[PDB]
């Protein structure tokens, strides 16, 4: 397994054509500097788990935008196929109008750079990446094909990284806003453990 | 360039080492878990901060995983002697107390490198978790930077979902929990969920 | 430019999933042994020239089947996108029901083997290949993106190759059924050239 | 199979001795910049299908010249053999006086650069190339030895490429002058399809 | 084949790392000791058996070395957090108690490999000790297999001898201690010792 | 620095000519199986620190023989030079009659195998090796040229390795026969530490 | 300069299509075992010096066949061009009906094996080779493009090699049948030099 | 077969010691710029065919010098052996006083550059080279050991190259001065072929 | 400097054509097994020092033959040149009738194998080799071009090597038949030195 | 067999510690520029043929110094062993006081450069080298272990090289001072050969 994606290092640069509000637009990772970004890959347009994940993030995108965070989805399908899918009604396994960009990776170069490409199948697995305002990679989540991801877990992780960025204390297992934190010092730590 | 032997949908890399199990040193192997699901996770360092909260959370809930034919094993680069010293230290001083899950030692760093979780510049791992099925095949990978702990709730949800899809041949939507709707993976069959 | 496709050599083998009468089926080049095959690539589902080419071959495939010849189309799109496009009406730029298989090449392996893959774009150009009953490649036609191919010219070529296979004389520029042919021999050829 | 000829990229440069109006002259691809060029190879002088193709193009060269297009033929034979074949009468399998250049590729360099050389036989197959005013390669047609090409199809393709260069619409399967075209965007395309 | 950058009569390989010094974490470097002799020693593992007896022996006698412009530094592959936990553990439980010498951490294994003391199969060092002079040049190497501890008495004798020969230009016979006879290193001069 | 000498692995094999009781004899490391061996190198015959070390071990060799241990000395000098040195009286910086073998390493191969050869000088430094009855290397001591070794420290180390071999307890810093030992177990250890 | 042609070693094998009595036939070097062979290359059909060399050999081939010797000509031109040139009358620079085969080397492999190919021009220079009954190469003659060879000198050479093969005396500069020869011995040679 | 000798390209440079009028002198190929050169190798001094070739050229060298052409002979023998052979009378198989230089190639480098060295024997075969005024190689003739070359054929060739250099017509098979030539043009050639 | 000739190892094999009693014969090093051989190279036939050395050995060959020893001379010159030089009278710098073989090394292989070939000059220097009955090389003498060797010294060395082969004593500097020898051991040597 | 020693080329440079009049001194080959040098290797200190050779050259070194020539001996032994051997009386197989330097080659570098090192034994054979005033190597003599060299032959060779350097004629087999020489020219040589 080879990849350019390394936690605590700058996330690999990407550029491509995206569908945004029904139109074709050029989009780059660098466009997102100054904000957190949830960047996620899904296997294939017109399939099964995939539309449930894209719909989940689009319907709840306001929750991420309230905390200076954007969301971008990506597959190996072309931009013409993405638009056809957006126009397909939800009842027929389509998406309907979308509030997040759908990026196209026809050459497979972006998938390969992020280490999510399946050479035997010709598409990606379910891989999600959390990137900070400075462009640095903080988190990687990857699922086998039959099991979808969680919007709730994704929000929890974004909130935790922002908190530790700001305060310099660290977040225990299962942390949510309001939970106890730890001072990362051999003496300071006892204020939590006591 | 990041290198690893860990690939989703392929056999998880074999490992062998010394673990602390009920206060005793014992040889332990990945192959010992064939027939059961395994949550296998790495943590940075004994006697630190987020690490003990994660080990305690899993130990205190390990019965929930065992009820569904699933085991849990923890691993760091620390020696077996340091693991035992940490188990003897009380929770109020940042120790673990008695543990219900094995603590595996990776002194040589070979296991960490095989799983793609070793940080060359630091000499220890990041927070990496792996879900492995009863046939030894890798199903899931979760990796966090140092300051943020993982979730026992989410790990359980994922084990439940993989067990469901293995048994039923339907697939699980975003946010699935036991009792939630599922999809037939066919262009016509799918409409029973979507319509 | 690298490729495995060479005229007068065996055509490169391929295997993949195709949509045939609305269902997903495994298809291989060896399945067509004993027949002529017109095997063609097109750039992208839900685009512009591509649907006109597939429709033209679909609506006229009976002409080819009457002469022991089949037709197969291929793009880099998935089989799920192929089916979505077949379901879309012709008036919205869809295909409607199809009489020819649509093969999927998601991995790009088939495209690269045939020398038709565009690295910078991530899809194929317009490349058509004529393969005989023994699996030998006889003809290659490749067009840049904005210009479609011709069913009339493709039919003429299949007729000409079948004629030379059977009779052992050769077909002059612009030959159609009924036109004069040449004996491939230094004196025998002069029978044809007498009419000049 | 190795070649330098790639569609949508500049056609490989060539230079050599050609027979033009019964005389030996130096000729280069760059000589044709500013016009379209039909550049074609044939197997061997004094053979069978070959003279029928060269005759067909020569007798119709005025049709291409009327639309700013030139025609050049090429084989591995020497310039002395080319002239001998031109002097030979049509009734004896010769060419008679010619209106297009016949280029000699004695070293095989031009044939190898264009991907048309047969190593086992020592001559080319039937390969034709359509090149635009800017020197970019637009079309490749290749036939096995026993079947000749078509002047009618070649003319259609030159017409189609000139139309799309000028108007920015695209040409459907079987397009001829006067036929319907397509606007290449997701909503504009409906003018044609509906 | 054994490989190392440590060579007697050549500059000792540079090192940098985090050490525990008076209960605090501090960056420490070999170059910090220029101008003084240094006894630099590796030990296998924190919370083990012979190891604490060696660290305690040197700490409890470090004043004898400091009286002759010589310092002492200890090193293992353990982390700085484990070193501090071990310092806090009482001597009666196999701990160290308060320490007067730095404990250097080599988590990455780079320092151990540079000095030729790393055991690949085990993931920790053997018992290796190095004597380095005021100009940074290596003068002595002592290495023991795991079951047998080293001697503070012998280490002191060797420091004293090297300081004597540096200053006097005579050389030290087998078993030399301060006040013992020495030799002029010349074919004629030598007879003042031998006759 | 390269060497074949590794603690806890078999000591590198050696063979050569030695002076034993005034005569030339062939001697091999394998001759010593079943006994402990102190094998030591010294820089040069007719020098300064070197004869003091050889005399020290020879005069005290009975102490090692009482505990199933032999002693062998080695330098790069020839066997003819070794014999001339043995015949030289102690008062002239010679050795007098010897009770331990002096091995010759003229080719430098043994020195190189044990990692004690000085490439700039053409002789060894002061390197001593302790090897067990099974031929396994237990201890390495190496000194720069101006400072001699200790017979007393060498005896202490031999006694400690024999004790741990027999009993399976381990020896603390500064151990001598009669001193306390440790059971190498996380619970057993407390019998010593208490 | 690369070649497989070496005097006193076996001549490189060749096979190809030739025009023989106006028909196309496969022809090989080994077809000529048992006879001497004059094997010669010329630049190009329908040129200037070339037809004069080929005609001179065809017209006089009976002089070679009388002494168990055959003659073959070769160029890079196709067999279809060879036949066209043979059908062309001599007055128009053609050959007319031929008595010796014309071999075609379209792939250039035969020419490169014999060391006569001109890479810049794409054809051969004027190279001639005399090959004995056992297939061994005896003589090489090579001319630049504007100067023709000699049937008379070629005949003299075949005669000389046939004489020395049979008698074991050697042939002085300019030998023709009936001329004086030399016994190749340091004493026997003096008979010749007496004159 | 390796060589630097290529027809229609510059002849390989050479320098060495030669015997000229019974004295030793350094000689170079570039000394002959402005004139044609016949440059020939022979196997061995004191042998059989060799003295006959060298004598024939020395005796007739005025015929070459009349048309701005020189002649040089070369073998692997030393300059001391060359002079001994020249001092030896013709009746005893020697040469007598010479009018052309004898070049020595003791190192074998000149012979290998010209492609005439026989590795199994340690000497050259019978190789002759015609080089024009600009230093360009025009002709190569190579014979196996038992058959001598021809001064008459060599003269014919020098005449033919000199004619074509000056006039730009070409020379048919067997041309001698006064014979018919060809204009090298597809129309102009028909004048010659009319006959 | 590269060579195959090494003292105390078997002399490199050689074969070639030699002049023996006015006739050309094949000769090999193995032909001399069972006798000592003086094998020597000289620069060039018809030169200056060379004939004086070949004459000196030929006129004295009976002295070597009386002690089971043969003599062979060699240069890069051909066998035909060798015979011409033999026929040439001594007053003219020739050899006259010879009693020793003259070997030809036209290919230079023998000279290169023995380390005596001069690459810049194309001939050998003055190299002499003494080889025993078992084919082992015992002695090498090499002179620059202007200075000849000595038959008296060569004879002395053959005598010395034969003596030490037979008796097992060793020959001091300047030994001749009748001189004192040495027993090669540390106590036995005193018979000579005292 | 590899070596840097080549006749008619510059002798390989060397530097080392030698015993000269009982003291240790640094010595280099370049120190002898302007003089002839006889540079010889011997196997081992405290052995048998070796002392006889060193003594013979030491006792006769005045003959060489009278003709602008020096002598230097070398073995793989240390300078401390060299001194011990010089101190040992001749009657016990020692050298006694020496008039020539004894060079030490502990690293074996000098021996390998001169092509005289025996790999299996760890010491040199008996190799002698004659070097001129300009540093050019003129002569090599090498003997197997049991047979000593000759001072008489060495002297003759130095005399012959000095003669040819000065006068430009060459020395026949067995030349000694007073013997006839040859003009190196094809006719001039016949002056010498007239006496035959």
């Amino acid at each position: 397994h080879l990849s350019k994606a390394k936690i605590s290092k700058p996330a690999p640069q990407w550029e491509g054509t995206a569908v945004i509000n029904g139109e074709f637009k050029e989009l780059k990772l660098s466009d997102y500097r100054g904000k957190y970004l949830v960047f996620f890959f899904y296997p294939l347009d017109f399939t099964f788990v995939c539309p449930t994940e894209i719909i989940a993030f689009s319907d709840r995108v306001h929750e991420f935008r309230a905390i200076n965070t954007e969301v971008v989805a990506c597959s190996v399908d072309s931009q013409f196929t993405h638009l056809a899918w957006i126009i397909t009604p939800r009842k027929q396994g389509g998406l309907g109008p979308m509030k997040i960009p759908l990026l196209s990776d026809l050459t497979h170069q972006i998938s390969k750079d992020y280490g999510v490409y399946l050479e035997d199948q010709g598409h990606t697995l379910r891989g999600l990446f959390i990137i900070d305002e400075k462009g640095v990679l903080r988190q990687i989540t990857m699922n086998d094909l039959p099991v979808g991801r969680s919007v709730d877990e994704t929000l929890r992780l974004v909130q935790a990284f922002q908190y530790t960025d700001k305060h310099g204390e660290v977040c225990p297992a299962g942390w949510k806003p309001g939970s106890d934190t730890i001072i990362p010092d051999p003496s300071g730590k006892l204020k939590y453990f006591d």
